[PDB]
DNA sequence: TTTTTT
């Protein structure tokens, strides 16, 4: 029969082209589910799959006028839509899917069954994803300097590890976190270390979504956190200076449901899946709109008490009560952090903590007995 | 003469392609009506029906350029439009229509007269639609814990059942329902169970449809409520605070009308069909701009008075006067909801309730003796 | 010579295709003038007229690539434009034009003379257009309950009849009517009956047409009421609340003009012909920015006083002065309205009322005494 | 040599297609110059000039694909622009140019010299352009009623005649006339008479051209008033209200230049020729943004005094201050103007007035002493 | 082979098509560097140039699709852009250019090296470009009447001549001129004279260019000054009130730059080359955002002290202090102004003044001794 | 501002 239809049927039998509910046509090229709303990539898959089909078909898929016919046949056989990103314990890279339960790494068809549209952005190095490397020792030194293992810092370190490790789970979390500490403590260092580990599954969204009604008009500060594993918010100002807004309590309750309401510019889609692990990076203790039992259930605080200063104010910083350690400020850190040195070394630590803390079910618990207002209300 | 016109005529005689009043071309593929404003699906239908014509006609539909000719002929033969969704007592799925008055599943031509352009988005498996199941007992235990079967909570339970079961009828409901209660009481669990049950006939919007005006400029928060059978507008703020917009009474009055005025972006269609049951999962007592009988005859309140807590906070919850019974939290409940485990059991429960409350006429009644301001005006 | 040129000239000899001043190519299919700026309509008529040409010509029109050549010729032979909708007292249906003055129904070539570009959207049943019928008997009871035929409600009843019957004549009306009354008095029932009666010549818009500037940017709320014979703008909010926009004084003046300024999206046409009977379904008395004699001559108010109540709250309706009668609510009325039961009985009633007040000349008059502010100014 | 090139050259030899400085392609069909960016005017002309070519060149213009080739050649052959609408004392009609200074109606090729692109839209009849006729008597009575010939209404009647007769000359004016007066006085009747007299050369625009900056993207409210003789911007609101825009003094400077900017949707033509006679039908005297000495020289105001009252409210009008005559209303008058009964009578009256004020030089003079602010500044 | 490619190469070898840095293709048809971003004129140029090619090639350009193929080839072979409008001493017309250093009119290939994309809007006829004419005498009388040719107004007259004549030099200018006077003193008369003389190389703007930042929102008032040789800013309010925005120093310091940063509606090109002599006409004393030494080196002002009133108001205006001579309002003066009879004469005066003042170096010197 | 355009 029509031999340009047999090619389309054979290509479709591989389940390489899929139709999503949002109207996209996700394709499977180079071990990744890529999609582009502006230009479909079906003709890319048709040309890439050329080697699987027999020799009698390969000579015909080179002409673009035949590739267009094959794409037209394919688009008329995808009738139903499927579901995407339904596996929480899977981290999608640019060349496979890392399994978090047993720390495996599947590529090819083995990674095809997990339909994950998002990706980390970079490739996975099985040789660099090891616990025996000088990078791992350097990282373990940096982390222990930021958060020591002293018994005075026992719970605060386990909570920190839990919060950081929950940044790899593709499931909805029902608790915020507050990276609270004085200046020059490691919050922006932890943020940069985490961004170097996940990459594309990370946005440092604006502060405006703590004090603004995210309902009227456009708000791309919300539409960006669609399927993002981690969302970081900084810039908590003083609540006594002019412009002292209040962290809207009802707004905190909105960033806990699996679907957040908000649309981008020139768009009609109003619901965004909430896989984020929102971490508010603050320096001063936050002042809330109004405290109630519904608000105290979805907040955790990770205290930061360690100062990395230059040998000018070291003694003055030591005399201060806001810190507990006065370790020496290093300059090579920001060099080999933005340059992605401790990328896989931090990934191994995150996977280890994820195994230690959330194997059966991923869940974040509040710590309300840390904020003075909450302590008063308790 | 032209056989590509005979094919189009034969396809037209089957009454598989129809023209709607909005200008869409609804096709009939896989026992369900489908449409897409961006790209027509007539070619999909032409290629699909190919298995119902003789051999001399079944081979001509493989070439896309010969399919566009049939599509052009079909578009040129459709003159007069039709009206859709005229049957309120039917629930459409991806593979047929369930008749609620008899609880009978019709597939194929048996369910084609009921031109339902919407669907739940999943198949209907008749093996999970029975009482004899382990999942049904678990769902019964969950619901009887959220709303206990006592005698001080009998009218409330009946109102809750009526409100939940009204989400299957595709008619205009003239009441607004508030899910009022303290934190951790079962409101979001009910919302998620309803979403799993009715599937895609369920849209969650922001609160901007109650505090802003739905007339100026675009408003896809209202344009998305077209032909949807349930709407959730949860997370009401605290109107007792300073700077909280009250609920506009006129906005409440619009939402209980057969047609709601509101347009999407880049669109001129200004009218949308209101088949939705609007439920406001609130946490505080609502406050309105003005109170009058027209507002008092459109509001119903159902209360949640069962707190699900951990053993850690089990003691502070018993002294609270906002609860009637304290149960133990279930950490794994959320996992087997997003997996659609209690999906068809809840569907059977809703159908059973609809068979009991809304058989002759479907109607929702107000409960003015639940808001203190309404009680004063009573 | 050219077969297709002769085919195109023959179609133009039938005077079926026409060009209007607005730039629309109206065609004559199924005894009705139809126009649509996006769908292919000239090819539709070309395919439909096929059973007029001889056999040697009737076979070429089965190829879509040949039906576009004939359309291209027809679009080139049309030089001059014509004027449409110049008869005010003719009501067009989907299969003819009803003459209001005498009641004769023309179908076929006799209806081609009145170039009415709009239509009701359904056929005209001469069998149901009779005075003696069960539905006509129930409708009379419904109306006599909504507006009783007493002696203190005779001027109001005749004003209501005038306003309702004026929705059939396609001429500019220089007055706006307010359906005033407390809740549950029969206004929405009248609106639904009118919508079922006049069909497509009825558009419902928001109150943005009353309090906004209807001139800047796209505005499909004004662009949609082009040639519509009735425009309902319900849901007027309270004005006693500080924060409510008053009804703009000049908008009322602009809406009573033979041509309204406003354009839809993706278009340049800025003039819409005003045939509408604008009816505002309000609950409280309207408040304007400024009151002047230029505005009291453009406003009429008709009151609804019969209250339809449930047996429980019936007693409370006997002490409110806002009612003159307490009828018992019929729960099944809305079922047999959306099903188009009183469609032709109401049409007969509207025609009978029309040829009793508007036969010499159709004109509407204001009632300034029925509004407190105008009463003060007068 | 070529066959489809000689046809294009011959069509050019007839001087039927011309290019303007704005990029328009004006064609000559049916004794009139026409330009339309949407319709295929060049292809219509190619089909219509088919009889003036040799027999062998006539049989090729039947196929649309040959006509498109001829049109493509014609577009390439036109490399130079020509001046259009240079004669200001000529009035175009659907079938020829009428000379205002002399009075002879130039029909056919004799009207080709005066390249008048715009037209009135209706054929000119010399049997109705007569001086004496019952229609003329009725029109003269109506005009004398609207503006009485009394001694006080002498300096105002001639200004009214000047303003009305300036709408025939196709030259840029320098004043903005305000039809100031109370309600039911005659402004709308005068506007309707002028519209029915001058046909297509009349347009009505919104108040954006006065109270908004006309330089934001597309603005068809300005692109529509290109080469139009008269423009109406009626129904001005009150300015001494809690929130209301102003006349934007700077915006009046732009409306007197012959280079008004503003492009229609889907087009690039930004600058439009300004032959318009801006007339604002208002009820309250305008309030500008800033009053300067450059504004009193481009503003004229004519007062309307004669009241048209119903027999009922006639006594209340005889005591009103802003009225000089209480002549009875006429219901059967405003229905006849839309029937173009006084079309040619009003055209003859306008020509008679034109050959009384605008023969040597056409110029509009301002009347600044009428506005209170300018009177105080004097 | 591929005769169409040979046709494209032969057409391109004549430098009839050029590519601009802004991404537009400028063609050369009928003695004019035309361009149209929406509909390209390359096919018109191919059909026109058909005559200079051999008959074997010239017989193929009659088919509209061969022309499109050659156009595609031409657009493919234009890789690098060229610098246009590099000559400041040339005034472009609709059918030629004018050389002010020699006062010579160039037509045809004699004016193709001078790549002048913008034009004036009308053709040139040198027969009416001579002093020997009465309209010459009437216009010279008007000019000496608006600015007396005496010793009490010598420096003012020379600065007025310099500023008005600078409007022909197609280069950047670093001095903003102010026109100071009372009502009915001759500002708008000079404005209409300039608009009639030069035409398209002239844009009239509003007060907005002195009160708002030039890089917010879609603003053509920064983009419309592309290659324009004049900006006559009017509608300046009285600065002795409340709510009337004053003049910003940053605005003035920005307008005196060779390029201006500003993006039009639906466009990304923020750069616009500025060649405009900015003459702001005022009615009262100006006040700026700040007064410092960085500003008085770019601002010049001239005075007008002659007012015109009708013979009815002759004695009513013959007794005023703000003026010194009062003739009668001439209605016929404005008559042959939109008809543009007094167009080439004023052009001749401008050329004469340019030859008198701007031959060696083009430079405007500020006069901070009057404000 | 966005949306509308485009
Ligand atoms: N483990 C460490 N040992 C020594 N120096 C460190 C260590 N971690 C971070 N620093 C240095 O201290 C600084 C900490 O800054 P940081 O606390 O991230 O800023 P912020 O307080 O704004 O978040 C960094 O610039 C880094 O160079
Ligand atoms: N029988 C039960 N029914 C419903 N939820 C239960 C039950 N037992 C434990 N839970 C848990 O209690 C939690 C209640 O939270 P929820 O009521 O959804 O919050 P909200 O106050 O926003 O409605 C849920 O996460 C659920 O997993
Ligand atoms: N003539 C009638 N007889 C019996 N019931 C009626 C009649 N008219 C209306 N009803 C019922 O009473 C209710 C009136 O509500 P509605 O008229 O919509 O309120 P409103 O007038 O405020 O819009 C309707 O639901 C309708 O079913
Ligand atoms: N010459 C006339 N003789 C009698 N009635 C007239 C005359 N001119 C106008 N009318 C009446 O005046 C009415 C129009 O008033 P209109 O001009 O719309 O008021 P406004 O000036 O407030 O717009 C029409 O209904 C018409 O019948
Ligand atoms: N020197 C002059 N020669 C001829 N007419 C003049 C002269 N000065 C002023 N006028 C007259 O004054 C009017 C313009 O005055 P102008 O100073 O431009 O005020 P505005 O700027 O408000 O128009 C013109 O109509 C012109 O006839
Ligand atoms: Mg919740
Ligand atoms: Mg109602
Ligand atoms: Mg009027």
């Amino acid at each position: 029969g029509n031999k340009l239809f047999n090619i389309a049927q054979r290509i479709l039998d591989t389940n390489s082209v899929l139709l999503t509910e949002r109207g996209d046509h996700i394709v499977w090229i180079n071990n990744s589910w890529k999609f582009n709303s502006e230009e479909p990539l079906i003709t890319k898959l048709i040309l890439s799959i050329r080697h699987q089909l027999p020799k009698e078909y390969s000579s015909e898929l080179l002409c673009p006028r035949k590739r267009k016919t094959v794409e037209a046949n394919i688009r008329d056989m995808l009738v139903d839509s499927v579901e995407t990103d339904t596996y929480p314990d899977k981290l999608p890279f640019k060349n496979g899917v890392l399994d978090l339960v047993d720390g495996m790494f599947y590529s090819g068809d083995d990674a095809k069954k997990y339909t994950c549209t998002v990706s980390t952005g970079f490739k996975f190095d099985d040789t660099k994803f090891v616990e025996d490397s000088p990078e791992m020792e350097e990282l373990m030194n940096i982390i222990n300097d930021i958060q020591p293992l002293t018994d005075e810092n026992k719970k605060n370190r386990e909570l920190y590890e839990k919060t950081l490790s929950s940044c790899l789970c593709g499931a909805t979390k029902g608790c915020l976190t507050f990276f609270f500490g004085e200046t020059a403590t490691g919050k922006s260092t932890t943020k940069r270390l985490l961004k170097s580990a996940i990459g594309d599954l990370f946005v440092e969204t604006g502060q405006t979504i703590l004090t603004d009604v995210l309902d009227k008009g456009p708000n791309p500060f919300i539409a960006n956190m669609h399927l993002k594993r981690s969302v970081f918010c900084s810039e908590l100002p003083d609540f006594a200076c002019s412009g002292s807004k209040k962290i809207r309590s009802d707004n905190i309750k909105k960033l806990t449901e699996p679907c957040v309401i908000g649309r981008p510019c020139f768009s009609n889609k109003i619901n965004n899946r909430n896989h984020a692990t929102i971490i508010i990076d603050t320096n001063y203790k936050p002042v809330f709109d109004r405290i109630d039992n519904a608000l105290m259930r979805r907040i955790a605080v990770v205290r930061f008490r360690t100062h990395f200063s230059q040998p000018s104010g070291r003694e003055a910083a030591e005399n201060n009560d806001a810190y507990d350690k006065v370790k020496l400020l290093d300059e090579g850190l920001d060099g080999k952090i933005q340059n992605n040195r401790y990328r896989f070394a931090f990934l191994y630590l995150l996977v280890k903590w994820y195994k230690k803390y959330h194997i059966p079910i991923m869940k974040l618990y509040p710590t309300p007995e840390e904020i003075p207002d909450f302590a008063f209300y308790l």
